[PDB]
């Protein structure tokens, strides 16, 4: 491999080795990994990788750094005359009648972006605004050059201008304090604080991505019912977070074999994170009374307002029913 | 009244409009008769500031007096190797239909100058593919390299995207015009001379242009009969295809039906040579010669070309009513 690969296993050693056991994000831990995921590129090449997150906090201690990460030491105001562009759908396709547009700060931490869905509605365009940034800003300011950019860069600009700061909603992320933070559940537990910070889950690699599953389940089996229930809130999120990112590296039909669901332990936190999954092929639900449930337009029972089927696993004797038709 | 630029965003809608019925050289006429009915309100001394490309700059430019025809490559720009564009739709916490693709590309290239990467998670990880929309004779592999570099610095340097080599680079070259003259059909761009075409922005997002969109169509259909449609070379049925795509993606499955162009015989024609399968706001169809019109349907009895539907039904309360609320 080579130094970015390396780079990578080291921190899928550390999420990896977090699933099981909360640690202290420290030197010792990044040492600790090393033992399993050596860095054998030189420490020169090593400086000209940009990076940000873990694999920052990694770079940094090959090369020396002995203190442990602080939340809130990557806070950046980021560029304000670069910027990030995110679409979902767009004018000329929107998805289903909507599309959303993203643009942010380029290299902003935590991110400043105004996100703006559309659809198409008799006989106009309904917009939503959110302003997504930091206490302190100067709102008005960021979302004024942020919707200049928006005017700028829209296949239909006249939807955008007529949306006022006034119907913008804004959420304030908080910078930390240089709190020292705990890893669990691919997540940042900073002590004092109530919340988490979750992180990127790689595992992109053959060992990873299988273990990253098989550790998940070990996590949940090794919890009975009566432990879920006294987990705290933020514990809960965590799960959530590597629960989430599990379920959509999965078809449904993998999904459904990988069999978490049917452990008596995760209906606890079913009922306590909620009940509706994406993977990689759609969205399940994952209901008590009736099982593995999938979106459909078309089905008969509704769960919190999704229209779902009973979700079921192709089988050859039915697949040779279905009429093939003409083209 | 409108600013220059909607005045402009208006008489382009106009000509992909007036580029329904008939196909329309790309030439001042085109653009004096459009402003017959869509005038240009604004003095022409703001319009010199304004900075359009595409058609919206032919429109200023003979706004602004020019005789000449519209030329193909005419916009060519090899753009700034030194800026970059960076946009992304997905991401790997929030996939769209399975996938995220990340393109990062020269800044005021045209055509654009860019690497596309697009992954999804499979068994084993993570799969990539990658392409380079590129030009004729452009350094591929050194803008390979220099985009790669900029992915990676991107994206966190992930593992999968250094995995990518050269050599598993889809290059598309694109050619640059030579000065032809363009016509204007089907909203895309028939160069002559060439056998492609480039399909432009149809616009047409107010409800007045939607609605005349919508009609022109039909009637375009209406005005072509059976053996017409036969005899269409395939450059003019592409065109098409990008319109009937377009226009079905605003409706819903039941004012699609109901909009009836599927009914038409020339359309049965357009079927059998751009497929049958047009997704829509709500979620797709399939208008079959046999069984009639379609609906996507996880539970169906039926596939054509492997997707499951069903026939489709207007919408009932019946139905509704037996929907079984699900305890939470
Ligand atoms: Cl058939």
């Amino acid at each position: 491999p080579t130094a970015v690969q390396e780079l990578n296993r080291i921190c899928d050693g550390m999420i990896l080795s977090s699933i099981l056991r909360p640690q202290m994000v420290e030197p010792s831990l990044i040492g600790d990994v090393l033992k399993t995921e050596p860095f054998t590129s030189s420490l020169e090449v090593l400086k000209d990788i940009k990076v940000s997150g873990l694999m920052r906090y990694i770079k940094q201690v090959l090369l020396g750094r002995k203190s442990y990460y602080k939340f809130g030491e990557e806070h950046a105001d980021g560029d304000q005359n670069l910027f990030d562009y995110q679409f979902t759908g767009t004018p000329e396709e929107p998805i289903k009648g909507y599309w959303t547009t993203t643009i942010s700060y380029r290299d902003s931490k935590p991110k400043i972006s105004l996100t703006i869905r559309q659809e198409f509605v008799e006989g106009g365009v309904e917009s939503q605004a959110v302003l997504a940034t930091v206490v302190g800003r100067p709102h008005l300011q960021d979302f004024l050059l942020l919707k200049r950019k928006h005017l700028e860069y829209s296949d239909y600009p006249e939807s955008i201008d007529l949306i006022e700061f006034g119907d913008v909603k804004v959420i304030e992320k908080t910078v930390g304090h240089g709190q020292p933070v705990v890893l669990y559940m691919a997540s940042l537990f900073p002590i004092g604080l109530t919340k988490i910070a979750e992180q990127g889950i790689g595992c992109h690699n053959e060992k990873n991505d299988a273990t990253l599953k098989s550790l998940l389940k070990t996590a949940i089996l090794n919890m009975t019912p009566d432990d879920v229930s006294l987990l705290p809130r933020s514990k809960l999120d965590a799960i959530d977070h590597v629960v989430r990112n599990v379920y959509l590296r999965f078809n449904n039909s993998s999904a459904v074999s990988y069999g978490l669901h049917k452990l008596q332990s995760f209906e606890k936190i079913l009922q306590l994170n909620g009940r509706i999954y994406e993977t990689k092929e759609s969205t399940l639900v994952f209901h008590h009374k009736k099982g593995v449930l999938v979106e459909d337009l078309k089905g008969l029972m509704s769960y919190k307002t999704l229209r779902v089927s009973e979700w079921r696993e192709k089988q050859e004797p039915e697949e040779a029913r279905v009429e093939v038709l003409e083209e």
